[PDB]
């Protein structure tokens, strides 16, 4: 029950703060164990060790006490003083009669603020009655409610109701002045339902996740079962590969996300403050997983539709296109169905990130933009069938193929602009942006290689030297930029846990050390597969080298975001912040 | 929240007994609807109209307090009684020191009792005063408060500790003297999680659930495709029909239980008290529709293999004779896995109706029984594919026929006779067994009269008039006999509800009315079918009269099956009977 409801119910940036359960099991649990025997030593020294134990065990007790009292003092006062922010600019906006849209967000964050801090409170004192409890069975002495009693039930931790008040004139004011009047209306978004991995998976979806899970492994078994016992008229498929890997790519990369999100939820990764999402409704690992099996299904359809013609009226190159159209109506899809919050908020996000440096670059954003670069094989995809569609199929290096590999990287540079023109900070923001910029050069020297052999010119072994040590030049500056920033490995205060961080969020020290291997093995023979993809340097063993590395770079990219998220928690923990910063916008 | 919650954990036979908060909710928002308009009348109108209905509203309110007080006396008598029946006895028991494993059960369910008590008093004081607060809020006023605390919580219903007293007690006898001071393990057994619809379903199931059906839905699609895009050699494919309809039907019937099963479980029918189920563990809707799905996926590869031949070295009929032998394996598993004690106890149950009279009948024996006259189909194919391994398939009226169609008649009709001996009480012992012996005149003079008539004996259409009189006679009989006592249905109490009982468990009324129609139709027809398949009037259109009509009465089973179990509800809903009268056994 205990010891896993709290984890489960725990604010993952109040962690520490919290009381230590387990601790005071293993202790309890060792100091039974360490019992000894009655008849081997005299009787006093059982008395004398218990109560030895006795002491230390109630010493480190109000220790937590105390703890949790000075924190909550700290977080008490911090509402308090909020509140009163958030009340007198009330006044000044009320007398001056958008701001309002805003207004009544600063007013539901504060809120979940003070929730937050009462689940503190019972929270805690479930923990503090239901340890001791254990402690008075255990050692068969009733002191341990005495000692609660004495102590847990008049600290100040909880006897003071301040938060309920607080609760109450927070809610009266609201309806009276923002929803004016409407108790149900206000409290309908006021209100906070369990947040964290306290939320339970429905049942619905689950069983859509699993409908459409088994659908997928039938529809792939019979793909494969057509690759092999079925048609051999291939004759050059190759083109079908090229158009379906980058929907397959699309397809790879929602299901580790998916992945991604449930390892952040459990481990205790608050990933919704990170990306700014709204605590009270949020996307699970469940809804990732069902999104990624429907498409799924659609792509594996239409394959097999390519493979088996069902209807032989309409052309074999309807379905690549119609699977791509479906994609696109269904996340541009303007009804309010099929996930219109999240799809219209990634739209919103998707809008901002091309169109930078014209928006104020936040977490989300960049993080999207950093996984672009996984995309651009989905980009080259896209413009490689666009151009087939228009110049080839008959319906009965040209400059651009190096440009589009390019897209992605410019989009992160820019935004790194942007951010060290608001931050007028040049480290890590101009840094960073010099690590997508050796990515430009790698390029364009590739092409230009590849342009002069083709034509026999005479530059082109130095222009190959000088790409070689451009392109270890680039693998070296991004490998040791992610180890060292984006993952905060490598911190002179490692101490215990070698060759890494004071503190590991996820509780295996092994799968760090996996990730900078694979991190490191991968970021290398990416920049192969970014040089080549953009070059004709060969026709035969490029495509298929571009088409197997291309997946395994989205594996590195799903591994990346784990402890990249993590690094982000460690920084955004320390402070103690579990509600989003908003402002109230000017008048 | 409550209104649903309160539903979801009231015990179904004390549903009358607990507070009508809905009812209370809908007076609340009728008298609110009702007020008249402070200008359009006089204003001490207004008072004068909220004060009749505050008088109302509390001397309803009182009654409710009045008949929760009353009931629980008669359950704390009960219960106290109970124990010292129980306590009494273990003295007896050590003195005199198989009784002892009995006696641990007992307590269990006693103690079962104690806490579903302890529900009913937790449950409905949150239920008492939520109401309340809901009046004063809506009313504004604050009296709902200061009459709550006056009654509610001076009230004997939840003041007195004596149940709390009772389950030490309990729990501390137990493990001094049942498991030998073993706290922890007396603990395990003995404590109740959640029951009913409180249960969630499991995350893990319902996703297995749904990958079941997945792979079930696109494998019956390729079997649809593969009958009529590909192989066109049938060529008497009917053996094969012959052997799998009766695996078809075993996979229909766990589909349509696991939605019995949901329907109880959420209506309120607690099947786990009527089939003496342990209500700690139980299987719910789910794990039925998972084993479903396996199987039928077991079946529709065996099929598939049928029809496209995977391996060539192997002959094709290995397949439905694999399917059944692990469909046995998985049954008779001796391991502690895939639903251990479900499976044992289905072939504890199997065993005592198929031995019968040798055991005391009960009701899940009965209802087996009654169940296996759907299943009659699939004993006669199992016979005819013995037969034809027998017999036939080359390696490289037998008189048995219709003796078959009678055994689940047969044990059904020794069951009853069992029970007449047992209670000595002709009536309805001794009628239901008349019912079953209908059924082996019908099949024995359709076997003669199909005899006679392939012979060309002169007594044919004698035979055929006496048949079709019996066949009438026993339709007739059967359906009268199911809508009047099975169902409890066309009481002389009916009231408002036409053409049925008092109560009905069920919230729509034509579920009643489509379920007697379907049974009228349906119960005829089968009857024909019974005659049919153990006659030689004709080999076209017989066999695909049997194959339609078999899946047909296995759905008019899983309806019937609906109204009987919540006619026994109902039986057993009057004397508020929520536990299973367990005995000590002798000596």
């Amino acid at each position: 029950k205990f010891a896993e409801h709290l984890s489960a119910h725990i604010t993952p940036e109040w962690r520490k703060q919290y009381i230590q359960y387990e601790a005071f099991k293993d202790m309890l649990y060792s100091a039974q164990d360490q019992a000894p025997s009655v008849e081997v030593t005299d009787e006093d020294t059982v008395k004398r060790y218990f109560a030895k134990f006795e002491e230390k065990f109630f010493q480190t007790c109000e220790k937590e006490l105390a703890k949790i009292n000075t924190f909550y003092s700290e977080k008490l006062a911090e509402a308090q003083r909020r509140f009163a922010t958030l009340q007198n600019e009330l006044q000044s906006s009320l007398d001056a009669q958008r701001n309002i849209k805003d207004l009544k967000l600063a007013f539901s964050e504060f809120y979940l603020s003070l929730i937050l801090l009462q689940n503190y409170q019972n929270l805690n004192f479930t923990g503090f009655r239901k340890i001791l409890k254990k402690h008075d069975k255990i050692l068969e002495t009733s002191r341990g409610a005495d000692w609660r009693v004495a102590h847990v039930e008049v600290a100040p931790f909880y006897t003071c109701k301040k938060i309920n008040q607080l609760i109450s004139e927070t809610e009266a004011v609201v309806t009276n002045e923002l929803e004016d009047g409407d108790r149900q209306k206000a409290m309908k978004r006021l209100r906070v339902p369990p947040l964290g991995a306290a939320q339970p998976a429905p049942a619905w979806t689950t069983f859509r996740v699993g409908l459409f899970c088994g659908i997928f492994i039938v529809l792939n078994i019979t793909l494969v079962l057509a690759a092999v016992f079925k048609l051999e008229t291939d004759r050059s498929i190759w083109p079908l590969i090229r158009i379906y890997r980058g929907g397959f790519l699309l397809i790879e990369f929602l299901f580790l996300l998916g992945i991604n999100t449930y390892g952040w939820r459990q481990a205790g990764v608050n990933h919704v403050l990170i990306f700014e999402l709204n605590p009270r409704s949020n996307l699970s690992h469940q809804h990732l997983f069902e999104i990624a099996g429907f498409l799924g299904i659609l792509w594996c359809l239409s394959l097999l539709a390519c493979f088996f013609a069902p209807i032989s009226v309409i052309p074999t190159y309807v379905y690549p296109l119609a699977l791509y159209g479906f994609m696109v109506f269904f996340l541009i899809n303007p009804t309010k169905t099929f996930y219109y919050k999240s799809r219209f908020w990634l739209l919103k996000l998707l809008f901002r990130v091309f169109t930078a440096p014209f928006h104020k670059v936040g977490f989300a954003d960049f993080w999207l933009a950093d996984q672009l670069n996984s995309l651009s094989v989905i980009l080259m995809d896209l413009e490689y069938m666009i151009c087939f569609y228009s110049l080839e199929l008959k319906w009965d290096t040209y400059g651009v193929r190096a440009i589009v590999q390019c897209i992605p990287a410019w989009l992160c540079f820019i935004q790194c602009l942007r951010r060290y023109r608001d931050t007028k900070r040049a480290f890590p923001h101009l840094v960073n942006a010099g690590k997508y910029s050796t990515t430009f050069f790698m390029v364009t020297f590739a092409a230009l290689y590849s342009t002069h052999k083709e034509r026999g010119h005479s530059d082109t072994m130095v222009f190959f030297y000088l790409w070689i040590v451009f392109y270890i030049i680039s693998s070296c500056y991004t490998l040791i930029w992610d180890l060292k920033m984006d993952w905060g490995l490598f911190d002179k205060n490692a101490g215990e846990n070698t060759f890494l961080r004071e503190e590991i969020v996820y509780p295996q020290k092994a799968y760090y050390y996996c990730a900078i291997i694979e991190d490191v093995i991968l970021r290398f023979a990416w920049t192969i597969q970014i040089s080549i993809t953009s070059t004709t340097l060969l026709p035969h063993s490029g495509d298929i080298i571009a088409t197997v590395f291309a997946p395994l770079e989205v594996f590195r990219r799903f591994v990346w975001n784990f402890f990249r998220l993590e690094n982000e928690h460690l920084n955004n923990c320390g402070e103690f912040r579990a509600v989003r910063d908003i402002s109230v916008a000017p008048l």
